[PDB]
RNA sequence: UGGGAGGUCGUCUAACGGUAGGACGGCGGACUCUCGAUCCGCUGGUGGAGGUUCGAGUCCUCCCCUCCCAG
């Protein structure tokens, strides 16, 4: 099985930043991931091929123009055929975590809208738009950053291609040289004992999480052993 | 004139053409309000294979990548932003981003962002090269150069001249800490649903008022939290507890 | 529907008793853009009757509608 992502923006060249480097580069080239774009301009039916439009009551700015970018999204809606699910980009929409990752990962198609200057019509979003995703509380200039970031995100779940996996920050990482700027490997991860090893670290996620974002730790039950990790990690910060 | 110069450290520079060469962004670099230069580690193995990844102590999942490249690429970029930049690691093990982040980031004249990849980086490079560490959001991804394209985006809709003349009117999400209210353009009847007649009305003051009112009531419904701590105008208050007791009751 | 005040393009704002303008909106067009930028046309008004005056947005009367002050 392999993953399909409809991908509706005016600059489609953008996406060559996933499909052309990298983990997402390598799956593009054994068609484990294909990423289909349609661009409303290719839509237009004018000699300026306008693709943005004026907000009514006024004020600066423009949206994007309805037809172009209606008509693409029925055409690669049309292409996915039945089951698509169309989902637009915004700030306003459901702020990405990695539960939203694996849920949105459980679709076999989806349809990615990428919003520029200052959106898109509401009528537009309330009769096209099936979910609304924001990757954070911050405003970007257009939706294709956060396209490619939804879909790098749930491309690391495709067959053939871990943080946040038990609710936890990771833990810290070290490789070669054993001492590099007067710091040194902890000598747990060099003792070869695959338990010692597996312990330490996971007593270091639990810290690290702790420490950096407490907050991830409410909706956990804890195993035994996490718990006990936890609790001497918590006496070592402060004794 | 207005100008930022950011500062990247990436085995994949070529993936930051995506903010360079299109968009707002892409014209803000055609006119040198922003600057960004990428250094690759790649170009700074010994190693005859050009490898840029190693074995990670205590095993384990995937590689980490190879210290000395990524090393020499950040003293390279370092020594070329010279004094007064500030180094940031982007990472999902660091503060989340959020616009109040954005504009305290927009706050340095110099950045330089590390990009990871593989497993990620040396803890101990961290330690002695990174003043900072940020993340896009609590999901994980392949490498940092999404998130460091994203930083640079949100931080460059704030530089002055960037969106043009008066942008101090333009209305996004968070720019005043309010989600952004409903916008309609043309056709005025589409798919059954009306334009509501204010916005067609000319009427300028009830026009800035629905406006307020819908930021109100849409932050009110979907993202309340930010409300919890939000300097508000007589005004404000006023129309946001019409616009409660309107969906209430 | 008691006592005050007031009516000009859709909105905001001008005009001595002397040919009713401007800004924004709305419609449409140029930039030759990826311009969330900037320009350019077109649309459109004195609430209604009387009366004074050589002439009324302006002054007088009545009618209507609107705001403020206690139903
Ligand atoms: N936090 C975000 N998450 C996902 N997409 C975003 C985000 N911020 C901006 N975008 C995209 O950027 C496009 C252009 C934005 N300037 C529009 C913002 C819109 N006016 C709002 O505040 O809701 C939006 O249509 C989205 O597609
Ligand atoms: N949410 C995120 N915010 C910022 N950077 C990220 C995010 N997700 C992944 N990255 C970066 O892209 C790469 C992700 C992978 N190398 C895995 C990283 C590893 N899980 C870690 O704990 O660092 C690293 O360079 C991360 O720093």
């Amino acid at each position: 099985s392999h993953m399909w992502i409809g991908v509706i923006s005016l600059f489609p060249e953008m996406f060559k930043a996933i499909t052309e480097f990298g983990v997402t580069g390598r799956a593009v080239k054994h068609n484990l991931l294909k990423v289909e774009c349609w661009n409303p301009r290719d839509f237009t039916f004018d000699k300026h091929k306008t693709v943005d439009d004026r907000p009514y009551g006024g004020g600066p700015g423009m949206l994007m123009m309805v037809q172009p970018l209606r008509d693409a999204i029925h055409t690669a809606k049309a292409a996915a055929g039945e089951g698509a699910k169309v989902i637009y980009l915004s700030p306003q929409g459901r702020k990405l975590d990695q539960g939203g990752v694996t849920e949105l990962a459980q679709n076999q198609k989806l349809i990615l809208v990428c919003g520029r200057y200052e959106g898109i019509d509401e009528r537009l979003i309330q009769t096209e738009i099936d979910e609304e995703w924001s990757i954070g509380d911050y405003v970007l200039t257009g939706g294709e950053l956060p396209a490619m970031t939804l879909i790098d995100a749930v491309a690391r779940f495709i067959p053939g291609v871990d943080s946040f996996a038990d609710g936890l920050l990771d833990c810290p990482h070290y490789t070669r040289p054993e001492v590099l700027e007067g710091l040194t490997v902890p000598p747990v991860l060099m003792s070869g004992h695959h338990e010692e090893i597996r312990k330490w670290r996971l007593k270091q996620s639990l810290q690290r999480t702790w420490l950096r974002r407490p907050e991830l730790l409410e909706g956990l039950a804890l195993t035994d052993e996490q718990r006990k990790l936890l609790k001497e990690a918590q006496a070592e910060h402060n004794s």
